[PDB]
């Protein structure tokens, strides 16, 4: 036997940071949980007992908190990317750092109508996300993804003509409730080092902003015929909105909510155009993908 | 041996209802999470297989359902008195109901400036909850609580002045990060009935906003002196703006962020003043509970 | 306002300890999730911004690790007898701390059919638990718990004879899948101290072993006529093995599997007796609870 | 834009059935979790709004238990071949079935010294897994694994002589805690279709448990020289002995278990040699991967 692929290092490495405006007082937070993993000419520890050619995963824990120490940590994309370089240039026999970067909510707190300098809460267990890929002689790679963002529409959603046979019990539906968990990705274009991802670093925020106030538009606006549907409405407008993304992947769970029939009692209407209330379904549930490139 | 004591029903019942005004278009939607549980003259269940005392926990689903449908779901102080008066009134020998309501939040999306009629966002998973226990002959008694509202500051938390003895390695702080999940819990006057639960209904709505702004303005303004003396402040305030609540409640996790030594290497700052990069602690976590109540 | 009631500590501590045997070196390990309140003269903490009344929570995270290193960490309800006493005896105006013990499984590997003396495996995420409080001049009150015992009987449980109405929908059988999470708590007489505690240590594994038997052997043998009837006959036969128990508390969750009617389809036939595939619920449940005493 | 990848289906579909036994009346359960994402000329039900080429998710859940009641269930790839097979042979435009199936565990319980003919015990969460691709012209891909088996071991782990330099503050040790949760996976070749599959239907299990008496055996005996050097033996001895494996994947957490240094507190000695209490670690994990495949 052969060792065909190998990587290591450390998973959840929560990190906060702190910024502290000088002239203004007000302070900003940001907190992530890290994933590094590296790749190289490491497969001799894995078979002769050979710890040389491990950069311990505490050390590389070490150098997570050091590096934003140094850097900034915003956007994520940029802390991804010189995270990933850094393993890669320091260590000649490390040819593959893979950075994963999740976002956790911490907005500016509102009191009495005024934004307040140091107090935050969490709003939501969305996260922002980066998968960033450094590898020796092919440059930076980069996920961008938002999760995690759950929805419902309580109307305007509909699923008829679909394939009928002997599997088949569904009803053709003109009005149907539609929620689902978001999970987005764009895909970029592959930069060549970090001199070019620094030159389009206003991008990754606003490129994140795009990705979210799309799906929350079309979401709310589409009367959907389809998740399928729906779901490549929005990621066909992302990609004309930035030119540097080359893909957009959606993966949505169809979670469902099922009428429920009481007219066993009494006579109570619930279906059809009365139906008012309604079992959410905990599982099972659609899940639907795509991926969506230029043409 | 006997039975010392007995409750059972249903567990875990998610419901959704949703309002469609005829008028305007607008569609507002809830979500619950309900739990019923019955006692009285049951006992003979459990000890001679007697189950003609027992309402079926799968009827109590029912139950749920319809009285959703023919009632207001919100504020679910009111929805939880319904249901609880439902079962001791229907049925001779049960004569108490235990209702535990969970809220789960639906807030109206906002797109292109304007609310939509019919697009809804979990704007984090904060509960609201209510706890109604409907007792033959004792009235109605209602819990109203608030949970899972985490929040951050990062500066104006103190804790200094703690006992020290042998068993004492924590150093005094005038600067430290504060982080919570607030569960805060307003108990209600004890109401006689549905008319009296009734007669008070726009209270309901107005506690829990109450509660909540109290908590976040307390939070974010107080320069704390401990987890048990900001607590105590908020319970204060929420006790002098509503006089139909008796005692409020406070449970805090002090969910800690430690300093990150970095002086090791290349003699890094990164303590007291130059604090930038912390560790979150998943775990322990202070645990703080007050009841605070009239003088 | 006033403090009514006030309690605080340190939750989630996690605690591994390892004995190793000097002569055969055979070891045995240990892990617990710790959680210690305290109650005193300490409302000034929250009123007044008085910290000296408080033992750092990060102190009493101190003790736990200090005693666990001190003392015996098994049978749970001693090492939290232990810890519990000593709050109250070393601090003055320290007047109760409550001990809760979660023990987490490690089971010795059997290699090649032989244990082996140092590898060990989760075997379930069955936990066994210890609440203990430790009150000045009320003793020690504890009550043992094992919870998360999860089990599934396929036949051998009956529902008939519950009441039917115009909420019922639920169809009589003798013939039902029984499917639960066992959470059984057993209620010790109050001990004076310490030194009547260890005068009973050998009683609190035995105990334990004899309500998972019971209930274990109860629930497959059992021809249950509803949860109810099963859980008092686990209840019954506990009391009467232990003596030093005057309570016996279980909470089941009805963890429900439907039949699916297959009959639309090519008149297949899986209700009944003909019932091979069912779906398993995840939500709602039912819920069954009681506590019996000496009669 | 255009559509580069599309798949669906339905997700988290529980799955019970009971095989009862005529002869016997022994009763055996089995439960899974089963996903089904299929493949095909599909693109117009995202570019289109073209339902006619959608098998509904609802249907596939359908497709699901229908298959379950007249097919085996045990051993999962059996199964899951079987399933897949349905979707491409069954419509003409799709392609591709990828199913992915969790089971769980369901072991009789012994009681008073037999096994018992129907009640069973979920002993642990861990769970046997597969993934089965049946792609048109390109046969059948099976991936089975094992996850979820948590372990620890007490001493006979070392790890020394890796990298040092100033990103390295971990010290060498050759006696330290080794726990991890392991997921192993082993591919096998490709099958050409179900009676290829059906014809190594007894190696599924066998090669399960070897699997799993590999990964315990090796686990509890060797002494360790890294988390690398003890899953490349797991990996290789798995190769040697099981000819229709191609490779074999681990993925091994590092769960650290920290010393706690107490000799601030009367001298007490805790660590190296006298180290017995330690502090579990939640987070941060090593994460360690490989794949090994054959010289
Ligand atoms: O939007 C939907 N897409 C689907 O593929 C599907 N299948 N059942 N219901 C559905 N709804
Ligand atoms: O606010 C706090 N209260 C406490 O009781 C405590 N103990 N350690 N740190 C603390 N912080
Ligand atoms: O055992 C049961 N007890 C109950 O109270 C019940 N209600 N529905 N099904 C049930 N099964
Ligand atoms: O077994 C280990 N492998 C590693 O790569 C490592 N890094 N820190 N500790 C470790 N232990
Ligand atoms: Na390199
Ligand atoms: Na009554
Ligand atoms: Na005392
Ligand atoms: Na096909």
């Amino acid at each position: 036997s052969a060792v065909k692929a190998a990587r290591y290092g450390k998973d959840n490495v929560r990190v906060y940071k702190v910024h502290k405006d000088e002239k203004t007082g007000v302070q900003t937070v940001y907190e992530m949980t890290v994933c590094v993993l590296l790749e190289g000419e490491i497969e001799t520890s894995y078979t002769k007992a050979d710890n040389s050619v491990i950069v311990a995963t505490d050390s590389i824990k070490n150098t997570i908190y050091i590096t934003a120490k140094q850097n900034p940590v915003t956007p994520p994309e940029l802390f991804g990317s010189i995270l990933g370089t850094h393993f890669i240039e320091k260590y000649n026999h490390i040819h593959a750092a893979h950075v994963n970067i999740v976002c956790h909510r911490w907005t500016r707190m509102d009191i009495d109508g005024k934004p307040h300098p140091h107090s935050f809460i969490r709003d939501s267990e969305e996260k922002r996300n980066v998968q960033v890929d450094v590898v020796e002689g092919k440059g930076i790679d980069i996920k961008s993804s938002l999760s995690g963002l759950t929805v419902l529409k309580s109307t305007n959603s509909q699923f008829w003509g679909f394939l009928r046979d002997e599997y088949t019990t569904l009803k053709e539906t003109w009005d149907r409730i539609l929620s689902t968990d978001v999970d987005a990705t764009w895909q970029w274009k592959n930069f060549s080092g970090l001199q070019e991802v620094r030159s389009h670093v206003p991008k990754f925020d606003a490129t994140w902003a795009t990705a979210r106030e799309v799906t929350l538009k079309t979401f709310a606006e589409d009367n959907s015929a389809s998740v399928q549907a729906t779901m490549y409405k929005m990621a066909e407008q992302i990609l004309a909105r930035q030119q540097l993304i080359e893909t957009v992947e959606y993966s949505l769970p169809n979670k469902h909510y099922f009428e429920i029939d009481l007219s066993w009692h009494k006579g109570l209407q619930n279906t059809g155009k009365n139906a008012e209330v309604f079992a959410p379904q905990s599982d099972p549930n659609g899940l639907i993908k795509c991926t969506v490139g230029r043409s």
